[PDB]
């Protein structure tokens, strides 16, 4: 039982390792991404105003 | 069967070869549009120069 | 023990869950993103007619 | 034993395909960044050159 159950497990624990930088990666994608949805809309109110 | 157990962990390391490729892709994109919006900054100095 | 193959097929299923919180996350900035393109073909042409 | 591992085994197999639901999004999400990149950067020269 315990050899290959305790592999799998180690090799789920590393996988959910890698989940959560994952995670931590496309949570910085998203907060750049409002900065630049927001400083797109600026520049279209600028180019608006004038 | 031990077999069965030895193909599940296995089956996870290509796994995490694949979410590791995905935090590659959020990464790329991150820097990216980071980029961009310096870019966008530029952009709208440019307008209000005009 | 059977208690063990148990926790590890639980915990799988905490995995597909934030898989599928990682895939409306793409979603969700694939549809901004698209809507962002719509803004600067509209910003294109607002330069374009000055 | 197999139970449990077949139980895992199923686990694993719709772990897999949220997984590549989670690829193919992402993929559309970074076509259409592509996209956004060339039209802003379009944006920039035609400020430019005006």
């Amino acid at each position: 039982s315990q050899q290959q159950i305790a592999a799998l497990s180690e090799s789920l624990q590393a996988t959910q390792q890698q989940l959560q930088a994952l995670q931590q990666q496309c949570y910085e994608l998203e907060k750049t991404n409002r900065l630049l949805v927001s400083e797109v809309m600026t520049l279209q109110k600028m180019v608006k105003a004038q």
